[PDB]
């Protein structure tokens, strides 16, 4: 990701077929002239999408140019979280199915994988960084503790973080509670809020895998409400 001179992300296109179908995707939902309730609901959940971008002197070189979900904060405490069952697409081979579920053999179970966190604390003003070994290790016994790390800051648990997640994320849950049209392997959702009170951003990105469909994504709706469980649970400590 690369930060543009706007509040704008530049996206690498992934290498084929991924990178392509993300293009296609964020293409599909912002048509010009869209008008599918579905898709036009989705738009709020998602980065604003400003159309494909190339370097003026290097059309080979594909990005997507978004909308920078952080430029609001000072100082953004970020988390990536992977959701849903299942992170190969229906059209995986035996071999990438089993790649994938490698990757992490509890998302089945879980239905939600932390990709990393960037959360800034008061106390030392920095930033404490987890990578993609650290969801990868959390287990349904540390699956709880290892969300809540993501609203610890110097002095205290982030409660109203938690809350307005779990409020934005009830948003989500209801736009896939009411389409069958669009299944979602393998993609995100993006936690921000204020590190330096309620005020979170939450959006869904990373469309890779995302597919025409003629069923309610179970996978996905699976991962949000437990996603919302564990930080309801947050909200009792
Ligand atoms: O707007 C975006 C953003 O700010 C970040 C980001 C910033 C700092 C980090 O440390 C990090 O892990 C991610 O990622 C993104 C990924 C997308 O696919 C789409 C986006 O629009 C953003």
């Amino acid at each position: 990701i690369l930060q543009h001179p706007d509040g704008t992300v530049l996206k690498q296109l992934q290498p084929p077929p991924r990178g392509p179908r993300e293009l296609e995707f964020y293409n599909m939902v912002y048509a010009a002239d869209c008008f599918d309730g579905v898709l036009l609901e989705l738009r709020k959940y998602l980065p604003k999408y400003y159309g494909i971008w190339s370097p003026p002197t290097a059309p080979n070189d594909l990005y997507l140019k978004l909308e920078d979900v952080t430029h609001k904060f000072n100082k953004p405490c970020i988390m990536d979280v992977k959701i849903g069952q299942k992170s190969y697409d229906p059209f995986a081979s035996s071999e990438k199915i089993q790649q994938q579920v490698s990757k992490y053999p509890l998302m089945e179970e879980i239905g939600f994988l932390v990709l990393g966190m960037r959360v800034y604390h008061v106390h030392s003003d920095s930033y404490e960084t987890e990578n993609q070994h650290y969801g990868r290790s959390l287990t349904k016994e540390t699956i709880k503790d290892g969300v809540s790390r993501f609203f610890h800051n110097g002095y205290c648990l982030r409660k109203d973080a938690v809350a307005a997640s779990i409020q934005k994320i009830e948003k989500i849950l209801q736009w896939f509670e009411n389409q069958k049209q669009l299944n979602f392997y393998a993609s995100s959702l993006l936690f921000v809020y204020e590190g330096s009170g309620g005020e979170v951003e939450v959006r869904m990105i990373d469309f890779a895998h995302v597919f025409p469909s003629n069923t309610i994504d179970e996978g996905y709706v699976y991962g949000l409400k437990h996603l919302i469980s564990v930080l309801r649970s947050i909200l009792d400590n």
